[PDB]
């Protein structure tokens, strides 16, 4: 005998059957996932932070003029300056009554606090997603892994399960992600030997202790001022400043379907998406499902704050009355906003918030709590202004 | 009892079984989908449209020469004019060198018209997959919502229906769109602040009414021509215009699967991938699949028009006969050819078109209706000839 | 009669079911996948090589002024000046009473070798998944195909089979690509009109044989010196060289899910996600599932070379004993480590190498052979240094 089923890819949510098998005692098997865990390939490409400015000391030569040639360092920089003898001093330099020569020159290098301090830009591509199933039959309970990359075969109870490869293997992270602390974004971060002035890549290296230091500050020289003997020059401030302003929210709380980002490792967490399929000896008919859901009525729906294009930019608050603390399921059935969360608990307080999206200013959808509809009517403001770079 | 199956995850194409539960009249359950709606989560980065130019009244001055810093406007420019055109109040007085200064300056803003006619580019990721499923129970029909994000568990005619969450949500949007009217594009538009001139993003904001304008129109101030005073300058044509010459077709009729695009809300419909589970209250004994195919011979292909690499840039055409009008599913059975729909209506008239797929000059590949099968074979021209820019 | 199972999506772990129907002969069903197609629909957007600097005839000056206009060629240039004074005059010719005047310019062409030697830039899209499934009914073998755009019903065996769509479609492919020879790389190439020089996509045509070249290789008009008129200039070496050092290991030794890349239609092989669900006539008391696996111990893992964040730059080797020659499955049971392949066949030589990826130095994480575990620990080193371009 083996019967086949298959139960839902969302934490919380449980599966429920009542085995009768004839023969005596009723057995109540009852498995649900209780975390996902979904590792993408990280392919670090560079790393980029706050970048040092390096000018040495400057050439102060007579009219028997000298030609700086070209060496190897980042965004290297050298002009020989004709007649920008500064001139005068103390004693006699330059008595030629024509001109000397200056030969100036500056680099880059990143600054001495990359180390404790950068972001990463990382190629990543999902690698391998496994989750965790609790089975509870009857005076029994273990956990077993299931993945995508095949299935797994467990006895449990005296009984043969099969946990089938899991659904699908949705991602959150796209295939160009930037970690920075606990943080982690999805920027289209500019390729390698690309980077731009005053924006994010602004210098770039494989590896902070890496020697293949890239840079693209706009370093300009610029002629020395009649005085002390210096080296002006014209720059862009480092544009990883002006990224730490710029990037938006982290992907950590705009992770869609319920999804929740982690940084050691790097993973996308209990993320609601398929399901997992499973059998076992036994007749589909001492199977039989049990569907208890928590009932509720008096919906209400009340939106807080609400932005216009943004993931995940409103706020909605569900009021209610529970028969029973339980564990509902969350939807919209309005194409115009779409709900972050896909499972929410109902506790007999009657609170319930909920994160939407809409790019509709004034819009109208309908969101579900279990069985219970309930209308959002709210008016969201347009986007943040963005932060204009060196204009 | 509880017995599990699974429908493909196509509208159209139904399920139909003959459930003969021993007691008398038997039962005719048959569902089937009707619609499939995959809605992102578009996150504004920002739009651009034509732009205008902006260079206010010029600063006649006499050689008490001026000299302008800089403002904050976008793309803002500035150039003082050592010695310009002869010309004179009183009788020539400046003197002191260069004869005649000029301040002239001039800035971006976008066009009056970005209001009703810009392109808008988002960040988008799929945010929920929800279908329609028509069942129809013996003398019963009910419509059920199924998604990804969780199952669904509903009664109809007295029997229990789960609706397991859906395998896959297939999205054919990338992770970087552009809207424009009622088009959608696949565009990896260059970031905020970076845009290029003569090219998409040549001015960007956040939006229309946005204060964070950005622009790079590589405006350049010329030197005033003797005569009337007037402020000389070199740009370039508005990339925005340039892009609505270059950009291809939109994505809604490159649509993989026989997804279909709308603009509105924006989302993906009927999105051909997948299947979706269920389960009731009846042993696999009482229950017995029914598959009445549409027979069909004679099959015919044949190649009108065919561009090479290029999505879905063949035209093939179906001759045959049919035994009964209905719906059939269309496959390649060649990975040198795809095919764009994933079914298609079968009528007596005996005329089906469909659009494939091949990035092989003269491919020899094999299309199929239902059980039939047959050959296409066709010669292909390359892909047109971009409109190469301000060269 | 229904009976509905699924199957994974994996090349070689078989399905094996005994089909004890109560009439005679035990039935000894068993169906496995032997090969996944999944082809996407590249849409050629451009194609890079080497590209030939182009210097047409100098306008050996005189007694005049010729000035330069702009032609329409690939990143004309032209400039003017007033020099070479060697001598080379006579009098005869120009008795000027004004100095010489010289203009040269130049242009940009693709290389004579672009046609055999050229990289390819596609927009690729997932376009179709199929997969080959031979299943053994008995005394019968028959090979049947599986979509996802789809179901498909078959008759085998005087028993009806319906191998419901394949739950999902997983792409190791990027939505832009770039096919070399037989390599395939996943790079955020550069758009079309804006190649930048010295790197990738240094010129840009949409075919070899196109007529839209775009180029920007910094070709800049340098004045003559004394002696033999000619045309000097400063350029940037090819960057379709440059990018040949660059770009890393193809996508083809990268590829998660134990994928496997091909070239000349350009599709993804064997890819392991997902389950394929089946569903025939007979009642689940007929069927009993069998799970014979290869029954192994003294599991021992050995990292030979590791390298620090790389898609699997890490090499593991498992030593073992096994009871009968077979194929197991491969996981990792620590989301600091990732495997590539999803399974590997046992021999009882007791060798099996493993590539697995993680991006931390010094990892421990847990590697399995079927139902036997084993620890691994190793120290990896951080990735190559990039290749610094034209500094
Ligand atoms: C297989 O798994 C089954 C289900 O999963 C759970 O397994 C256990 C082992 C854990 O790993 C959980 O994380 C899993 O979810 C097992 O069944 C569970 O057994 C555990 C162990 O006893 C039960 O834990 C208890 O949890 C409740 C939670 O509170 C809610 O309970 C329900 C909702 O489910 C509702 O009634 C209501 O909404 C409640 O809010 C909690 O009450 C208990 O916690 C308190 O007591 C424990 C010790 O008794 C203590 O550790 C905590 O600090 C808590 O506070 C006080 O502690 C002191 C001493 O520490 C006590 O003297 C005092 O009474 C406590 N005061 C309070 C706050 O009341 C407790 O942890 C769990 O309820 C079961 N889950 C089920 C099925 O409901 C199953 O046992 C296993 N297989 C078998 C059968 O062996
Ligand atoms: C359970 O669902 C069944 C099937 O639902 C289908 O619905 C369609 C619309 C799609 O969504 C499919 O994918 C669904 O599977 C229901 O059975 C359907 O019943 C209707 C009516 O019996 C059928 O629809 C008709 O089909 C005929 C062809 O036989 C058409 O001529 C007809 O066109 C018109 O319909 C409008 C209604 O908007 C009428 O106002 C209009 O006059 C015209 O009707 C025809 O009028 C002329 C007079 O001018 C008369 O001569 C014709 O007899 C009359 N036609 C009929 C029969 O309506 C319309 O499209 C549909 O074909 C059936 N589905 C099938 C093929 O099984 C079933 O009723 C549902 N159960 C319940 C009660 O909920
Ligand atoms: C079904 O496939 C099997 C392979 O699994 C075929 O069996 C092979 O039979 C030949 C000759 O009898 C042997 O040399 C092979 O070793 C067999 N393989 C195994 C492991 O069984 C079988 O013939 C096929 N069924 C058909 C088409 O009759
Ligand atoms: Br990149
Ligand atoms: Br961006
Ligand atoms: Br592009
Ligand atoms: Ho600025
Ligand atoms: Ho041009
Ligand atoms: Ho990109
Ligand atoms: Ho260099």
């Amino acid at each position: 005998y083996e019967h086949s089923t298959v139960m839902p890819n969302v934490v919380g949510f449980p599966y429920k059957a009542h085995i009768e098998r004839p023969g005596y005692s009723p057995l109540t098997l009852q498995m649900q996932v209780v975390e996902t865990s979904l590792e993408p390939t990280l392919n670090l490409e560079y790393i980029t932070c706050e970048y040092k400015t390096v000018v040495p000391s400057p050439y102060v030569k007579c009219c028997g003029a000298s030609e700086c040639s070209t060496k190897e360092k980042p965004d290297y920089q050298c002009k020989v300056y004709t007649g920008v003898y500064p001139f005068m001093w103390g004693g006699a330099y330059c008595f030629c009554d024509s001109e000397n020569t200056q030969l100036s020159e500056a680099y880059v290098d990143r600054s001495d606090v990359c180390r404790h301090d950068h972001a990463s830009a990382y190629k990543a591509h999902t690698a391998s997603l496994k989750a965790k199933v609790r089975v509870m039959y009857g005076n029994v309970n273990q956990t077993v892994d299931v993945y995508v990359n095949g299935d797994h075969a467990v006895t449990i109870g005296g009984t043969q399960f099969i946990f089938g490869p899991l659904s699908s293997a949705w991602t959150p992270f796209d295939n160009k992600i930037v970690v920075y602390k606990d943080e982690v974004f999805n920027q289209d971060f500019p390729p390698y030997g690309s980077g731009q002035p005053g924006r994010f890549g602004d210098i770039q290296s494989r590896t902070v202790e890496s020697n293949d230091l890239y840079a693209n500050t706009a370093l300009k020289l610029a002629r020395p001022s009649p005085g002390m003997v210096h080296v002006p020059y014209t720059q862009t401030p480092s544009g990883f400043k002006y990224w730490l302003k710029e990037k938006g929210t982290a992907l950590n709380t705009k992770a869609p379907f319920g999804c929740q980002i982690k940084t050691n490792p790097v993973r996308a967490m209990n993320c609601a998406v398929g399901n997992i399929p499973v059998s076992m000896n036994l007749p589909d008919s001492a199977f039989t499902r049990i569907v208890e859901a928590p009932t509720i009525i008096d919906l209400t729906c009340t939106v807080a704050t609400c932005t216009h294009s943004s993931d995940f930019g409103g706020v909605l608050t569900l009021t209610y009355k529970t028969n029973k603390n339980g564990d509902c399921s969350v939807h919209s059935h309005s194409n115009v906003a779409t709900l972050q969360e896909a499972t929410a608990k109902v506790k007999t307080a009657g609170k319930v918030t909920l994160h939407f999206s809409t790019a509709s200013a004034s819009p109208s959808f309908v969101v579900s709590l279990c069985s219970a509809r309930a209308t959002c009517s709210a008016s969201c403001e347009p986007p943040k202004d963005h932060i204009v770079p060196y204009a």
